[PDB]
C-alpha cells in the first residue's frame, strides 16, 4: 500500500488521501484548467483506485486514478507528474504499480483513453491502442 | 427510473436488479463466451448505472450498464440486446435512456469502446471516435 520508490524519498500509495487543494495546484502546474473542487473530491471518493506519488524531504508530485467495475474492467484517468519531477522514471513506475494493483485484483481487462503525444509512452507499458479495430468514443467531445 | 417504452409492452428500466442466470442466457443467445457468474454479480453491483431492457406479456431483453467516477467520466460497457427483438430501435432507445441518465447526473464525459461492426450506430448516437487523435487502448488485450 505505502512503498519507498527512490531516494528526499519518493513514497508511492493506494491509499488515496489527496487534498483537493493539493491536486489543484498541482494541475495547475500542468497546465490544466481548473474543475469545480467539490467534483474533483467526488471523483477521488468514488474512484476504483488512487494512486499517488509524493515527495518527503510530504508534497503531492503525481496521482493516476482508475474507475472500475470491480471484476472486469478498469479504466485510468488523470495521471499527471509534477514537471519539476518529470523525466526520472517517476511516471513510468507510477502506471507500473497502477496497473499491478489492477491485476492484483483479477481485473480482465485495463483500459485508458490516451492523447496523441502520449500515446508511445503508453505503448511502452504494454497498452495497445485499437485492438482489432476498436475504436475509443466521446459522446460529444470538445476538446 | 421504471418507464413503458412501446406496446406484450418493453419496459425501461434503472433499477439495475439483473438475475445473474438471466443475464447468462441473454448473453448466450448473442453469442458471448461465459464468464464467471460471481464475476458477472460482482460487474453489475459496482457498475455506476445498470439499465435494462425487460418485455412482459418479465423477460430480460436487453442490458448496457457504466462504470464513472460520479463526476467527471462514464464509460458504457456490456450493451446488448435479445436477437430476437433487434431491429426494432430498443438498442438505440437503450442507449438514449442511458446517455441520458448519465447527463442527468452531471457527467463531463461519456465514453465507450466500439467493436468495428458497430461504430457507426455509436456515431448515430452522437459519439465520436478519437476525438482529436485521442486513442483508446488496453493493457495486453486477447481479443
Amino acid at each position: 500500500e505505502e512503498l519507498v520508490l527512490l531516494e528526499e524519498q519518493i513514497i508511492f500509495s493506494s491509499a488515496g488521501d489527496v487534498n483537493v487543494y493539493d491536486l489543484q495546484a498541482l494541475c495547475d502546474k500542468v497546465g490544466w484548467p481548473r474543475r469545480p473542487l467539490t467534483k474533483i473530491a467526488a471523483s477521488l471518493r468514488n474512484s476504483y483506485l488512487v494512486a499517488t506519488l509524493h515527495s518527503v524531504t510530504k508534497q503531492l508530485i503525481g496521482m493516476a486514478r482508475a474507475t472500475s467495475d470491480h471484476a472486469f474492467n478498469a479504466t485510468i484517468w488523470d495521471v499527471l507528474v509534477d514537471p519539476s519531477y518529470q523525466g526520472q522514471g517517476l511516471g513510468k513506475a507510477l502506471m507500473e504499480k497502477v496497473i499491478r494493483t489492477l491485476l492484483q485484483r483479477d481485473i480482465s481487462n485495463i483500459t485508458l483513453f490516451a492523447d496523441n503525444k502520449v500515446v508511445d509512452f503508453y505503448k511502452n507499458l504494454g497498452f495497445e491502442a485499437d485492438p482489432q479495430g476498436i475504436k475509443g468514443m466521446f459522446w460529444y467531445p470538445r476538446f
